[PDB]
């Protein structure tokens, strides 16, 4: 079940942006959102697909284990930050596309199609090129579907070993305090134009004391400088609900 | 293991007697400020929550990573412990009473078996099942701490990989895209001037594609000296570029 709270639009409106935030306390049976219609609307996952891709890589044996090093060959990459050896965690956190494109090629379409069926991952459309379907292809997923998937991973309920789900979970840790732990992943398809905006994402979950909150945010992005709102808007909404600190 | 006596400069301003052990990549490449004290065995205090947590999970006393340890509402020694805690929570705030009840449910026979398996110090759990790591005869060295933590890091402990991974996420204390610290503090008490307590900070640091295993302990007879257990080792590691 999901409820609409359209007074969460004032963080979007104050920054002049079109987007959705979905927040669920304890499980996905208790979700709220600022926009019910946008919550179910399906968007290119962009680098939030590294979550499922890493699990699939581990399940198929393409990624050997938690300590595998993805070595840089010396050939130039898009980002200088990607030009280095990377652990699984490092590649996910710096969002190293070329590493996941190679994983995806090794997985192959047949196997990638199988696991996205098992994970109920959006429209499950990986057509058009096996190393770009999440970056510029036909794959689409909603904020609600992101929360469902992440809740599954949290509980170790995906069709994968518990070990592999735990390995990916530690790789998604982005904030840590004794009684506050955040697992998250950003995504960004690209700066679009005003009429054909790109999409930006922030998805994950927060464990605060003994409670858990699943979240998924997306927004239209048509200006490079508005990228940081993918975290600031969700933070302020979560802060207004009392989740951050006290 | 090699000796680096220039690291003694980090102990001298606060007049700390203690040892740091630091290993790059594996436990066959270690260095320390004091080779003598590196092998010397001390009460583990709350660093024993690492093995205790694994054993709790292995035996089924702890059901899984999402078990909540509800507070019964009865007085505890620290205010930070007076609340429901997750497994990670209880390790991170070092909630003794939670692990005391865990140790009772594991029991002496099972506790003995797992500490032999883990090669954990002198393996002496005498003096009461719920206080042996705090007040008892259990002793472990900094070198033995690094060897144990390396085994955990590689999933080589005799426990399920799942359970080892569960405890590892509970030890995360610092996180960045290419920098991850797993750690646990320990503090046995102030003892006396003549027979001081011991404080610990143990764990490992992942920077880029390298891993560093570390163990620090120090004599302590005043509670105001406590944060030196992390700042001395932090200063040493930062001076070697681990930061």
């Amino acid at each position: 079940s999901i409820t609409e709270n359209t007074s969460w639009n004032k963080e979007f409106s104050a920054e002049a942006v079109n987007g959705v935030f979905v927040l669920c306390k304890s499980s996905s049976k208790s979700c709220a959102t600022n926009d019910l219609a946008r919550a179910s609307k399906e968007y290119l996952p962009a680098s939030t697909f590294k979550i499922p891709n890493a699990i699939i890589g581990l399940e198929t044996g393409v990624i050997k284990n938690e300590h595998q090093v993805f070595k840089w060959d010396g050939k130039p990459r898009a980002m200088k930050q990607w030009e280095r050896d990377l652990t699984l965690r490092g590649a996910i956190q710096v969002s190293a596309v070329p590493v996941f494109q190679q994983i995806a090629r090794e997985v192959g379409e047949v196997r990638m199609q199988k696991y996205l069926k098992k994970f109920s991952y959006g429209n499950q459309n990986i057509s058009g090129g096996i190393d770009k379907f999440w970056l510029e292809g036909q794959l689409r997923i909603s904020a609600v579907n992101q929360v469902e998937f992440l809740e599954s991973l949290y509980l170790n309920k995906l069709s994968a070993s518990k070990e592999n789900q735990l390995i990916v979970k530690e790789a998604l840790v982005t904030e840590a305090a004794p009684e506050y732990l955040v697992h998250s992943k950003t995504g960004f398809s690209g700066v679009g134009t005003e009429s054909n905006p790109g999409v930006a994402w922030w998805v994950g979950w927060v464990e605060k004391e003994t409670e858990v909150y699943f979240f998924a945010f997306n927004m239209d992005i048509d200006n490079e400088s508005k990228l940081p709102l993918r975290k600031s808007i969700p933070t302020k909404i979560m802060e207004s609900e009392g989740i951050i600190g006290g």
